[PDB]
């Protein structure tokens, strides 16, 4: 349940409902049909891994040319 | 400026330093290093900032996770009953 998912630290990471992984809605409809899904999922909780689900992008940003430049020096800075 | 980056909302995403790994982006820390002493870096890096985009960075992975086989099961059958 929600409880330990919260205590194990799962809820940094994936919501409920459509964070880095997928929510959990998404995963219940993906292996709804899947016989072995409790078994499957279990390992993949346990062990983690990457690359089943698509990636999270970047949206276009709020940003003027002049701050987009800035940005981009300032980052280029972190060394 | 990192008060810029942050008025703009990039740290929900965005980490200083890598080892976090619930960011949904990659740390500004990898990102200098990956472009650093590229001649047109300042160009290129201020157009992805403006547009986004997605495949440069590939995925994110998941650690893993210190769960007994019971606590897994579990888990895992607590998020099939999602809706
Ligand atoms: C705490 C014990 C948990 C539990 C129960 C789950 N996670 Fe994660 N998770 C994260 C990321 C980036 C992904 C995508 C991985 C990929 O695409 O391969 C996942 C994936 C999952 C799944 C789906 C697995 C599958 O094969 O479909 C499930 C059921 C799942 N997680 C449950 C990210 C994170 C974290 C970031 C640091 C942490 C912490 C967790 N997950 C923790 C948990
Ligand atoms: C606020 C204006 C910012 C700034 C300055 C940056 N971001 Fe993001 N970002 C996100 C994700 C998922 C990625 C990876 C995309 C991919 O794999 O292609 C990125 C990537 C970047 C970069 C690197 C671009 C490159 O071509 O190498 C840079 C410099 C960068 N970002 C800066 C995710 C997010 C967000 C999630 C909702 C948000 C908000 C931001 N980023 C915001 C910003």
């Amino acid at each position: 349940n929600e409880q330990l998912a919260k205590q194990k630290g799962c809820m940094a990471c994936h919501d409920l409902k459509a964070k880095v992984g997928p929510a959990y809605a998404d995963v219940a409809k993906k292996y709804a049909g899947r016989k072995d899904a409790v078994d499957y999922l279990a390992g993949k909780i346990k062990k983690g891994g990457s690359g089943v689900w698509g990636s999270v992008p970047m949206p276009p940003q709020n940003v003027t040319d002049a701050e987009a430049k800035q940005l981009a020096q300032w980052i280029l800075s972190i060394k």
